[PDB]
C-alpha cells in the first residue's frame, strides 16, 4: 500500500525539520549571546491515564480542546516564521487562519472523509513545534526518557493482551489507504514522532554547539529512517501491531552512542555542553 511510503515522509520531515528548525534557534542564542523528576513524570503520567480509563466520556472533550488550541498556536507559531523570512494586519489575518482550521476540524472530527488531513496537518505543526520548544539538557535525560518510554510501550503491549465512548483520542495522525484514494486506517501517534524527534533535535542542538558541522544531526535522522523502515519491515511480515518505539530508541540511541564514542566526544554529550 502507498501510505508505508507517505506515513514514512510525513513522520520524517517533520522529524528532520523540527531537528534543523530547533538547531537554527540555538545558532541565534551562540550569535547574539533531570535525573531525579522521572519518578514524577511517572506518577502524574500514569495518574492521566488512568484518569482517562476511568472518565473516558467527560475528559475526551478536553483533551480534544487541548488539541485544538495547542495545534493552533503551534500553526501560527510554525507558519510565522515562513512569511518572517519572506519580506500587523498580516500576522492577525494569520491567526484568524489558524483558529479557523482549528474551530473547522473541531465541528468536523467525524468526518473521516477529509478531516484526516486536518488532523494531519494541525498534528504536523504541533509535533514540529514541540521538537523545537522543548530543551533537553543533556544526553543523560535523552536516555532516560526514551528507555521509560519505551518501557511504556512494552507495557502498552504486554498489558492489552490480558484485557482482551464514539469520540477518538485526536493524539494521533490517520492516514487512509492510498490506493483508490470504507477506508481502512494507518495511525501513527504523536510519540513516535516527538520522543525520538527531541533526541535528533538534541544531537542537532549539539553540533551547533560543537563547532560546525551535520555529523550528529545526519546520524540520528538516518537512524530514525531506518528504525521506521525496520518497523514497516516488521509490521508486514509479522501480521501483528508492533509498536514503533521498540525499533526506533534503540535504533538512535545506539547510533548517538557509536557516534560519540569514536569521536572522543562523549563525556561532554553525556554531561552536556554546559
Amino acid at each position: 500500500d502507498y501510505t508505508m511510503v507517505v506515513i514514512f515522509v510525513i513522520a520524517v520531515f517533520t522529524v528532520a525539520l523540527g531537528g534543523y528548525w530547533s538547531g537554527l534557534v540555538e545558532l541565534e542564542n551562540l550569535k547574539a549571546v533531570s535525573p531525579l523528576t522521572v519518578v514524577i513524570f511517572v506518577v502524574i503520567c500514569c495518574v492521566m491515564m488512568v484518569l482517562l480509563y476511568f472518565f473516558y466520556k467527560w475528559l475526551v472533550y478536553v483533551m480534544i480542546a487541548i488539541f485544538c488550541i495547542a495545534s493552533a498556536m503551534s500553526l501560527y507559531n510554525c507558519l510565522a516564521a515562513l512569511i518572517h523570512k519572506i519580506p500587523e494586519v498580516r500576522l492577525i489575518f494569520l491567526s484568524g487562519l489558524c483558529i479557523a482550521v482549528a474551530v473547522v476540524w473541531a465541528v468536523f472530527r467525524n468526518e473521516d472523509r477529509w478531516a484526516w488531513i486536518l488532523q494531519d496537518i494541525l498534528g504536523i505543526a504541533f509535533c514540529l513545534n514541540l521538537i523545537k520548544t522543548l530543551k533537553l539538557p543533556n544526553f543523560k535525560s535523552c536516555v532516560i526518557l526514551l528507555g521509560l518510554l519505551l518501557l511504556y510501550d512494552v507495557f502498552f503491549v504486554f498489558i492489552t493482551p490480558f484485557i482482551t465512548n464514539n469520540e477518538k483520542l485526536p493524539v494521533v495522525i490517520r492516514v487512509p489507504k492510498l490506493i483508490y484514494f470504507l477506508m481502512p486506517v494507518s495511525i501513527l501517534g504523536f510519540g513516535d514522532i516527538i520522543v525520538p524527534g527531541l533526541l535528533i533535535a538534541y544531537c542537532r542542538r549539539f553540533d551547533v554547539q560543537t563547532g560546525s558541522s551535520y555529523i550528529y544531526y545526519v546520524s540520528s535522522t538516518v537512524a530514525y529512517a531506518i528504525g521506521m523502515i525496520l518497523t514497516f519491515v516488521v509490521l508486514v511480515l509479522m501480521k501483528k501491531g508492533q509498536p514503533a518505539l521498540l525499533y526506533l530508541v534503540p535504533c538512535t540511541l545506539i547510533t548517538a552512542s557509536v557516534v560519540a564514542w569514536r569521536r572522543k566526544e562523549m563525556k561532554k554529550f553525556w554531561k552536556g555542553n554546559s
